């Protein structure tokens, strides 16, 4: 029967980031023998809280024999939201597009960016190089797929608890700006929330000391986290546009029409609503722009008015992760912009 008596410590509660995995993968993920994974998930950890500006939640980790031996599931808040294999003592080929030839193995996709690959033995390591594919290790593959999510849900991983953590971790270096913030300016629900729409569109979060005193400043007679939002934004346009235009070089960016935007910025005071036709409208030419932009070799920026940004992101996005979308008031100053694609009369 049940050996020992049932206590609350029988009660698991849900975690932030979690991983089930099959049997043939418990040594990797192992505790006692240094786990393979183990160590690059702290790689990947310690390099998001690093580029991004905040430590995502520890991984749990837990095997899960219902599972296929070597599958590995990925989990959020309990709910998956992602899976693949990892076949132990074999090494994952993928294709970049440059390499040619195929190989022996088992055929596949690369579970993050999606690119066809081969899982081979240890022997065909070589030619495998030589042919042009890059190869990893069974381990890595895994990293790179959980690195991946990690960056996509980045946003949602990102909850009140980390906000908290964030204000105290900046406390310790600028004492003054925070203590007299919050709950006073700022209450840590808008901060939250504000910290999470900038990782929600990418945009890095290390400027705290930007970030909060821009709060400190419009807080007072503005405390709606959408308008506080687009503020911090503006406030933030050097990194944003140094960003997505690295360097001194030209600023090649995607536009919409003169008339569009007529059309949107009207609708937008009448009811915060919108109609359809439009939306397929856009959604259809936008993605038309973006590989006239991709056939360029020029960022998926969308620079457009001020007013616009908002809904025009929030409603391109949840269909095109890949579009970035700028405000006039964001790019910089003195940087040489060229509207090389459009949204016009086709």
């Amino acid at each position: 029967n049940s050996v020992v008596e049932a206590t609350w410590n029988d009660v698991q509660l849900e975690d932030s980031l979690g991983m089930e995995v099959g049997y043939r993968l418990i040594p990797m993920v192992d505790f006692q023998q240094d786990g393979e994974l183990l160590g690059r998930i702290r790689s990947i950890r310690k390099k998001f809280a690093q580029d991004m500006g905040f430590l995502p939640p520890v991984v749990h980790i837990r095997d899960n024999m219902d599972l296929q031996p070597a599958r590995y599931r990925i989990l959020m808040k309990g709910v998956e939201i992602g899976s693949g294999d990892a076949y132990p003592g074999r090494w994952l080929a993928i294709n970049p597009g440059t390499a040619a030839g195929t190989l022996p193995g088992e055929k596949t996709v690369d579970p993050a960016f999606g690119l066809d690959a081969i899982w081979i033995e240890s022997a065909l390591k070589e030619q495998a190089q030589i042919q042009g594919f890059t190869v990893v290790e069974a381990s890595t593959v895994v990293a790179t797929h959980l690195n991946h999510l990690i960056g996509q849900f980045s946003a949602e991983l990102f909850g009140r608890q980390e906000a908290q953590q964030l204000l105290d971790r900046v406390s310790q270096e600028m004492p003054k700006l925070t203590e007299d913030l919050v709950p006073g300016v700022v209450t840590l629900t808008t901060l939250h929330k504000v910290l999470q729409n900038l990782l929600a569109e990418k945009v890095p979060i290390r400027d705290m000391r930007t970030i909060l005193e821009t709060l400190a400043e419009h807080a007072p007679l503005q405390s709606d986290p959408h308008e506080l939002t687009a503020v911090v934004r503006v406030a933030l346009g050097r990194a944003i546009t140094q960003q997505w235009f690295p360097g001194n070089e030209e600023v090649q960016v995607i536009g919409l029409d003169t008339a569009l935007e007529r059309l949107l910025l009207q609708a937008l005071q009448g009811g915060g609503g919108l109609e359809p036709g439009l939306a397929d409208r856009l959604l259809a030419q936008t993605q038309e722009a973006l590989s006239r932009q991709e056939m360029l070799g020029a960022p998926p920026v969308l620079l457009v008015n001020h007013a616009l940004r908002p809904l025009l992101s929030r409603f391109l996005r949840r269909s095109l992760p890949q579009l970035v979308v700028l405000s006039n008031l964001e790019l910089s100053d003195n940087r040489h912009i060229r509207m090389t694609a459009t949204i016009g009369g086709k």
